[PDB]
DNA sequence: TTAGTACGTGATGTTCTA
DNA sequence: TTAGAACATCACGTACTA
């Protein structure tokens, strides 16, 4: 609440059904659009937060579906 | 040998003291002169490959400098 | 309200030139 | 033989509009 789901970054309303900042909106609309396979690098638990978010657009993309985002309304 | 010790992928030559690939030359030179404090969003023990090395900047230059390589200074 | 656009920035990996 | 620069490409995050 004021705090992004995703990353704990600060939240600017809600994006795609769930409360995210602005970069995790943006974020999950190119990640979620792409038929790209993410691979993650470790263990598929990566901690996501302001600073570590970029590293893993799989880690990162799986929290934005647990938090319940979605591009068909 | 033929394969980067960073990496994993094809290895070019021995580059600023180890045996590595050519993005991993460059990626070194890059990191070890900006201190950019990379950080890891997982254990500090990411997997580095071919695939994977993007993710994780801070785990791929902890191998640089585990394999020996060196700015010379 | 919040989704879309489009920019500016920076990391990446190769080809080139020493 | 390898160091280093440059260019193209791409991911990222923001400001702005509606
Ligand atoms: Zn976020
Ligand atoms: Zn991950
Ligand atoms: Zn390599
Ligand atoms: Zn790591």
């Amino acid at each position: 609440q004021k705090t992004c789901l995703i990353c704990g970054d600060e939240a600017s309303g809600a994006h795609y059904g769930a409360l995210t900042c602005g970069s995790c909106k943006v974020f999950f609309k190119r990640a979620a659009e792409g038929k790209q396979k993410y691979l993650c690098a470790s263990r598929n638990d990566c901690t996501i937060d302001k600073f570590r978010r970029k590293n893993c657009p799989s880690c990162r993309l799986r929290k934005c579906y647990e938090a319940g985002m979605t591009l068909g309304a």
